[PDB]
């Protein structure tokens, strides 16, 4: 792909984070802690899952960023509406305001409803995410495999400002402690 020149500097919004997450000083890395991280509750925090939003809001234009997923067993990545539900249980779907892919149990899937199987020959260590607001497109790229396409959501109905979306996943297995990292431009 040739989307790299739309690169944006994403930072994580502490206020939106699940209370077990640990975000680095530079706001560029996040991991699952082994306990509550001693923050007050607020209506922005994702309560049920290890999720956090980027601080940046997008309502026009083309945007690109990259995320490092090295040695993780589970994660979700993409974008979402600023007004997605924070509390309780929900599915990641465009109907609920999410445009995402994930790794789960050794398979990759796109967060359609129902979910869609992805075909990845080279397990990615870094994921590229491209948003074209005007066109209604969200695309995912395999940076480890020379930028090959993973998935395109088209005919997107964003219906609001968009925020970068992250889920570090649970660590029930003891094999999923590694962070998500926003990669330098
Ligand atoms: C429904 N399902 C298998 C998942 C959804 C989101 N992230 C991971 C898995």
């Amino acid at each position: 792909h040739h989307h790299h020149h739309h690169m944006v500097h994403i930072t994580l919004d502490r206020n939106t984070a699940n209370s077990w997450l640990i975000i680095s000083k530079d706001r560029r890395q996040v991991r699952m802690g082994d306990t509550h991280q001693n923050v007050s509750d607020n209506k922005e925090r994702f309560s049920n899952y290890p999720m956090v939003l980027g601080a940046q809001r997008f309502s026009s234009g083309k945007m690109y960023w990259e995320v490092d997923v090295t040695q993780k067993e589970a994660w979700d990545l993409g974008v979402c509406r600023d007004s997605v539900q924070r509390k309780g249980q929900f599915s990641l779907s465009p109907e609920n305001g999410f445009w995402t892919i994930w790794l789960w149990q050794d398979s990759y899937e796109a967060g359609t409803s129902p979910q869609t199987t992805l075909h990845i020959q080279v397990p990615p260590c870094q994921i590229g995410i491209f948003v074209d607001y005007e066109a209604g497109v969200v695309s995912f790229y395999n940076i480890t495999d020379h930028g090959s396409l993973i998935y395109t959501f088209s005919e997107c109905v964003f219906a609001g400002p968009l925020r970068p979306f992250f889920n570090v996943g649970f660590n029930y297995s003891g094999g999923n402690a590694a962070p998500l990292k926003l990669c330098p431009l």
